[PDB]
């Protein structure tokens, strides 16, 4: 249905705008561009699954997140591997981890304030459909 379609644009809508405001923030900077992979050999195969907001803008555009749900899973993921990645007690480390774990809050901030909770349930649904 057209009904079905005018909400997976509506969740679009609503996750770019989310992401958008993420990628703005100076704390999250790091996250906002894949790790280049000279820069970085050792990425690649330490993180099974790599992802960053330039994945995560493109995986909305190509329809890959039916539900808020699937969205913060990335979310988590970004968080993830970053705190993997860094486990060390060195600052540099500990600067990354902070700023993972403040994206992560921030993202789950926002949609706790933003996201109805009935279009959360709607997407769900219609998933489930599928
Ligand atoms: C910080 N971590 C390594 S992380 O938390 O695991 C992580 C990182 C990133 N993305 C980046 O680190 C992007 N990035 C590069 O890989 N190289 C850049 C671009 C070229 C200029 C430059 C200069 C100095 C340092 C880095 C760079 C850059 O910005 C994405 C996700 C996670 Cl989880």
């Amino acid at each position: 249905s057209m009904q079905e379609e005018d909400t997976f644009r509506e969740l679009r809508i609503f996750l770019r705008n989310v992401t958008h405001r993420l990628a703005i923030d100076k704390r999250f900077r790091v996250f906002t561009k894949p790790v280049d992979p000279d820069e970085v050999p050792d990425y690649v195969t330490v993180i099974k699954q790599p992802m960053d907001l330039s994945s995560v803008i493109s995986k909305i555009d190509l329809h890959k997140y039916l539900t808020v749900k699937d969205y913060l899973r990335d979310i988590d993921l970004i968080c993830s591997n970053a705190l993997e990645y860094n486990p060390d007690r060195d600052p540099g480390d500990r600067l990354i981890r902070h700023r993972a774990c403040a994206l992560r809050d921030t993202a789950y901030a926002i949609i706790k304030e933003e996201l109805d909770e009935d279009f959360e349930q709607l997407c769900e649904e219609i998933q489930e459909s599928r």
